[PDB]
RNA sequence: GGUCAAGUGAAGAAGCGCAUACGGUGGAUGCCUUGGCAGUCAGAGGCGAUGAAAGACGUGGUAGCCUGCGAAAAGCUUCGG
């Protein structure tokens, strides 16, 4: 989820764009927990996306 | 071919010694180096309340330790090769 792509949003729908992923982290370890998980990749993926939407949600003021 | 007497006296090693030939233990010697020591020529001579030197704990698809990072956590954004 490229930077640039994040900057045509606003502070609105950007937090909700956070929120998003935080189901999407969440989901992904319950199923890990339960050892029913086949996309180990997507784990390390996701951590990255919600710290680029907290680098560009500084960058607004 | 006998009987007797006198004399003489090889081998026979429980174990051991020396020599030699093969092993075992052990780690010397030789050769080697990703580690040190001592100079010369430069650098820049400080870091810290914008939180230092030194750490604890966490951070990975899976157990530990080291090396990096810090709940944005073996990394996030922009430039340049
Ligand atoms: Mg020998
Ligand atoms: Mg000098
Ligand atoms: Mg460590
Ligand atoms: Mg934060
Ligand atoms: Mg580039």
């Amino acid at each position: 989820m490229k930077a640039n792509e994040l900057r045509e949003k606003s502070v609105e729908q950007l937090n909700e764009q956070l929120l998003g992923l935080l189901r999407d982290q969440f989901n992904l370890r319950m199923q890990k927990a339960t050892g029913q998980l086949g996309q180990s990749h997507l784990l390390s993926q996701v951590k990255r996306d919600i710290a680029r939407v907290k680098t560009v949600l500084n960058q607004q003021a």
